[PDB]
């Protein structure tokens, strides 16, 4: 977990992306890590 992730930009969410962030990833299990897509 993080360690996968995180290489261009890509920060950990609790849960659910953000409105302006894409799921390109997962940071852990439940914590995706969303890519931002402004």
């Amino acid at each position: 977990s993080f360690g996968l992730c995180r290489l261009r930009r890509g920060f950990c969410a609790r849960g659910r992306c953000r409105f302006p962030s894409i799921p390109i990833g997962r940071c852990s299990r439940f914590v995706q890590c969303c890519r931002r897509v402004w």
